[PDB]
């Protein structure tokens, strides 16, 4: 459970937000996108992979499961591909709630950046830093090092 | 220590790479942008501090330093902003190796992506997972959960 991600789609203001979870801290990585191709979703997984050590991603959906562009990145970066079909049915609302978090804090800081790739980013911050008593940061890192130990 | 970043910005096929360092550690962020803009540097500082407990860093240059709106997403983040006067002389030496070795890592990725912000992220994949022994990725989660323990 350190290495896995799942990659979660959702669109505001017409455009795509495009977010990976790492499963077992609940921290997020996310950007927006004008739309969600295999391309977009590829480079997205070739950042993150780079960044902390991304075992295996559950992809969004069965488009960016077929991409070639996601498998080829996929292998770059030695990362295992698999579906997101949600065999524990709580998945599906997990991922809805933060979704409907996280547009909620793009609300309360809507208006303190023009563009909406800003306001994505100060929410992640928000979200990545919130104590809940530790932070979804503090999680990602102590589970990592841990299995480094 | 485990709060500190040094940004640095390097040029490449008439781009600019603008690159956070994490002291202690040597692990990597870096992006492709046209220019260096106050705003593109804010922007980049916004990402990086969501993602890493930013406490301090090292403005690459004066304009950067100077930068209201740079300044404007260290306050939004809490990061202190700081010089980057190599008081300690090893400083530029190291930047200037790594930078070279960015370089280097760069061109033999370079065929392999038709973009260069591609071969870019595929050069911090490999710098940030290169063990020299642990690699600074393995460094950096260590240090930051060593100091929340
Ligand atoms: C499609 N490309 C095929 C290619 C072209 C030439 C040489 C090799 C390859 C190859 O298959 N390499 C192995 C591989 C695939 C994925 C990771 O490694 C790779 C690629 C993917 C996503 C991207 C890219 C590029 C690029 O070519 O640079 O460009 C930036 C773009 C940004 C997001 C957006 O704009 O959608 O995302
Ligand atoms: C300049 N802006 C001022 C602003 C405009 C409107 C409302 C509030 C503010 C404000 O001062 N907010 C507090 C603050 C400043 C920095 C962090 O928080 C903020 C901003 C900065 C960098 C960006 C932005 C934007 C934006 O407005 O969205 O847009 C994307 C762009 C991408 C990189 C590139 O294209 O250069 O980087
Ligand atoms: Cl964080
Ligand atoms: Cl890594």
């Amino acid at each position: 459970s350190p290495g896995i991600w799942q990659l979660d789609c959702t669109h505001l203001e017409g455009k795509v937000i495009l977010v990976a979870v790492h499963v077992a801290s609940g921290y997020i990585e996310a950007e927006v996108i004008p739309a969600e191709t295999g391309q977009e979703t590829a480079y997205f997984l070739l950042k993150l992979a780079g960044r902390w050590p991304v075992k295996t991603v559950h992809t969004d959906n069965g488009s960016n499961f077929t991409s070639t562009t996601v498998k080829a990145a996929c292998w770059w970066a030695g990362i295992k591909q698999e579906d997101g079909i949600p065999y524990n049915p709580q998945s599906q609302g997990v991922i809805e709630s933060m979704n409907k978090e996280l547009k909620k804090i793009i609300g309360q800081v809507r208006d303190q950046a023009e563009h909406l790739k800003t306001a994505v980013q100060m929410a992640v911050f928000i979200h990545n830093h919130k104590r809940k008593g530790y932070s979804a940061g503090e999680r990602i890192v102590d589970i990592i090092a841990t299995d480094i130990q």
